């Protein structure tokens, strides 16, 4: 299995760069409207403790520079949205493609476009972690970089790029602003909660082995929903939902395993471990591939 | 530090199906010209021993069906390249990047936008292994895909997709229609010689982990350039040239890490094992990092 991302040319004729003063960073441009980090209205100095209405305040439509490459579009309107800026411009991206806005959930995985100046410069697939961080790789001038699904051609914009954590890990808000997990933006060293393992997708990962004939983990057992839940989380394993168990259904209905006897399954890889066994040449279990992801690949 | 594909955007741009019979598969649509495998003249019955310049000869221009999206494109004249076949059309692609074609060396990287039906599905990275097979993700319908690098605005395609082997690992040609390794396209099992690893990348990756913290796999030793190849041929492992020693000079000036010193590294790596510690993330040293993807991705 690779870790695959979508194809990027949708989303790279949407990006262009947003300027305010020395500050330049990243910009989703939509229809007649492009959407940026809200703290590219601030300078150094002002990121480290930022009041947002009031930089706001002191900002008209002539101080913001939005570039198509080297083409500036002319600013028309400004709004603040949680942590995101609106800047309606005064023409409609011809590359708009079909999209929507989605907040997603943690054990999702999305493509990252990551860009600079406008630019795009990559592009590779992420899992939202539980904690709310996903292990990108972002430089300086990175925010504002999108992450996405593709749908039928419908884009759906999932993430927006604005910090680095300690860690090395990233957070960022969807596209209305609102943070994935406790982050806010401001120019502070920030720490995310202890992580966990993405339990629904090292399922979709057994299902994955099972479709590929790897079956030797299978039990004779089963399970309840809160008995495996309870279990789950004293080996650092997410509980799952019942939206979990739903977004397993093909998988489980393409191999004839009820979820819960996969739930059963490995309840016995956590408590006895694989005693020198791999599963798809791996001792390792995979918790980064979506029940859809397994769909796609197979 | 993560797998990284380029922007696919200006490959997608180009890619068409082309249908002959009941035999469909992706093309490459550059200016006025589709580049597609060859084997889509075959009929399955064909495949299983091609005579190539018979079967073509005996197909009219009207044989072939090219679909960009939903509008057919007229071929007016063909030919043959290798395993490549080059359908003429009565258009210009009016999406056509600055593009050329060339043939890579084994270990170096690049993305390949996997399609079916003329549509792109997923964009990714591969090297070209020693042996010259790639590790990809590939089904049924998608021989013409292609793999590319991109330089300022510049394609570079270097893969079309034809065979999965036995083995699951993949095999394809360049542009110019001549196979990496020693397959054929005909419908046989065919197996590749031993692979062995690209040990220039495993280094550029090393020197990638300690970028990101860990440096927990460096050690005080040292070792020569001739005592490190020793070691390395014994566990499958390619040579380190001089020339590899050169590339690796950036890596080892940001880090301060002498190229013989990671090399000692390594080596200690190769002779204990890991011990279930992971490197980035992963239990097994990674091959598939160029000393420039590094860089790039890095800086
Ligand atoms: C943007 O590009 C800003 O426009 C930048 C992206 C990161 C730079 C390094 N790699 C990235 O992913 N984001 C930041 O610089 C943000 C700016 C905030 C949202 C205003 N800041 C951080 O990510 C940040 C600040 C601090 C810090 O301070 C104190 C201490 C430790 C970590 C840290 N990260
Ligand atoms: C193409 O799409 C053909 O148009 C197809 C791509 C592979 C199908 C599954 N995954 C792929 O990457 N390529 C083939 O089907 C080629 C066609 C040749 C070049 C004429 N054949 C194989 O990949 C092939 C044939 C055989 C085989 O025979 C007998 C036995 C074992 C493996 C095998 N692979």
């Amino acid at each position: 299995f690779r870790k695959m991302a979508f194809p990027s040319g949708k989303v790279e004729g949407c990006m262009v760069q947003v300027t305010c003063g020395t500050t330049t960073l990243n910009g989703l441009w939509l229809d007649d409207v492009v959407y940026c980090p809200r703290h590219v209205i601030c300078t150094f100095e002002d990121m480290l403790n930022p009041n947002y209405e009031d930089l706001l305040i002191r900002k008209s439509n002539h101080n913001f520079l939005v570039q198509a490459g080297n083409v500036q579009l002319r600013v028309i309107g400004h709004s603040m949205q949680n942590c995101v800026l609106k800047l309606k411009v005064d023409t409609a991206n011809p590359k708009t493609p079909k999209y929507k806005f989605v907040r997603i959930q943690p054990g999702q995985t999305f493509s990252v476009l990551a860009c600079y100046n406008g630019s795009p410069s990559g592009v590779y697939q992420c899992a939202m972690r539980p904690n709310f961080t996903i292990k990108g790789s972002f430089l300086n001038g990175s925010c504002g970089s999108v992450g996405f699904n593709i749908d039928y051609d419908c884009v759906s914009f999932c993430y927006m790029h604005h910090m680095e954590l300690p860690t090395g890990v990233h957070a960022g808000t969807d596209l209305e602003g609102n943070f994935y997990g406790p982050f806010v933006d401001r120019q502070t060293a920030q720490a995310a909660g202890t992580d966990t393992t993405i339990t629904v997708n090292v399922l979709a990962w057994l299902y994955a082995a099972v479709i590929n004939g790897d079956r030797w983990f299978l039990n004779r057992f089963t399970t309840t929903l809160n008995d495996f839940n309870l279990v789950a989380m004293k080996y650092n394993y997410e509980p799952l939902t019942q939206d979990h168990v739903d977004i397993l259904g093909p998988l489980s209905a393409q191999t004839g395993i009820a979820v819960l006897d996969m739930c059963a399954s490995l309840k016995e890889l956590l408590q006895n471990g694989m005693n020198g066994r791999t599963i798809l040449g791996s001792a390792l279990l995979e918790d980064e591939f979506t029940p859809f992801d397994v769909v796609r690949q197979c």
